[PDB]
């Protein structure tokens, strides 16, 4: 009944390329970017109204987030940044924008095919993560 019933469900990830360069780019540390780089996260994706939550399960670490499109909102990001936040659709595609000290990244999440492609970006350096129905 909406544009957001094609990214619901449960995902699983099966293949990551440049996301320990795109982590340097943030600015996370090495120890925390070794554990991410190894995780396998599961990604949930659920809507209730007006209110779309995205969870990640992972062995070392879960984090949630709920949010309104096109409301602003605080989190707490898995590296730890306090960012603010705003989800948005354009074009049937998911964008986040998480703006921290005058810094600005963005993640995409499209529906290609039986796939929910992830690409993250920060200056000039993009991480592409591709996940499939578990
Ligand atoms: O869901 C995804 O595929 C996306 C991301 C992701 O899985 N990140 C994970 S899973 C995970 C950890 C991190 C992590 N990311 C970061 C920085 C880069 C943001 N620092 O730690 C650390 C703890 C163990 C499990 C991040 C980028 O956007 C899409």
């Amino acid at each position: 009944s909406h544009m957001c019933d094609a990214f619901v469900g449960t995902w699983k990830l099966v293949s990551s390329e440049n996301f320990d360069d795109y982590m340097k780019e943030v600015g996370v540390g090495f120890a925390t970017r070794k554990v991410a780089g190894m995780a396998k996260p599961n990604m949930i994706i659920s809507v209730n109204g007006d209110v779309i939550t995205i969870k990640s399960e992972s062995t070392f670490k879960n984090t949630e987030i709920s949010f309104i499109l096109g409301q602003e909102f605080d989190e707490v990001t898995a590296d730890d940044r306090k960012v603010k936040s705003t989800i948005t659709l354009d074009g049937g595609v998911l964008v986040h924008v998480q703006k921290w000290d005058g810094k600005s990244t963005t993640i995409k999440r499209k529906r290609e095919d039986d796939k929910l492609v992830v690409e993250c970006v920060m200056k000039g350096v993009t991480s592409t993560r591709v996940y499939e129905r578990a």
